[PDB]
């Protein structure tokens, strides 16, 4: 029940997207208890530091769950502007020319598809291109 | 409770991002705090010495929050002009051309990820670009 003021930085969530659980915690919550939501992307929790507490606990709980990490998956075989051609037909994907390498984006889940589908697409084909060639 | 006049500078952020937050407080403050918006960006606070406080501490501390400083990073392999184009593509960067170096903005925690990201394409090609040389 102790009154006290706390910080709260709001990183990967936008801060407003929080509007509606953090307030629905004040009709529980009661009295004594502010949320602040700045465009800043912090957001200031002043009050009870019991219900604040889960505020940080959510949020920085919450905050994990949005995570988006980029990673460069190198292309030993196929084009890279290919797959992200084809990556992108069945659906962030963006090809770099220099190192023949794809950059791909999202959460530790869907990082793990893509890096399952482009192992297949880099699968070395057996000696047959498009082209042949007969020796008549 | 004693009652003062007291000069908040905002330097960062939009003195209006605070109209809830400052405001927010003379319901909790009561009378003789007054909270002052000027679009010459600072922020007059008059009143009683104890809430000013928490707002020269609250907003130099949200100051702090949207702090947004800029670094130029050497590429000494790939061209920044690409690296500007790519890594504008997945989403401020600004490629300078004489130096090839690229300018980057945003809080110190982005210009971590950018900074991790253009190593690895900036990351040496092994002998073999879109070019070969076949001897026949």
């Amino acid at each position: 029940d102790e009154m006290v003021t706390k910080v709260v930085p709001v990183r990967n969530v936008s801060v407003r997207e929080l509007a509606p659980i953090l307030r629905q915690m004040i009709d529980s919550a009661g009295s004594g208890n502010v949320v602040n939501y700045d465009p800043s992307n912090v957001i200031m929790l002043t009050g009870r530091a019991s219900v604040v507490e889960r505020l940080t606990e959510v949020i920085q709980r919450v905050d994990h769950a949005g995570n988006r990490t980029e990673e460069v998956i190198p292309l030993d075989n196929a084009s890279a502007s290919e797959i992200a051609r084809v990556l992108e037909s069945l659906t962030q994907i963006v090809a770099d020319e220099r190192t023949n390498s794809v950059i791909v984006s999202g959460d530790p889940a869907t990082r793990d598809k893509m890096r399952r589908l482009i192992r297949r697409l880099d699968s070395e084909m057996e000696r047959s291109g498009n082209s042949q060639v007969f020796y008549l």
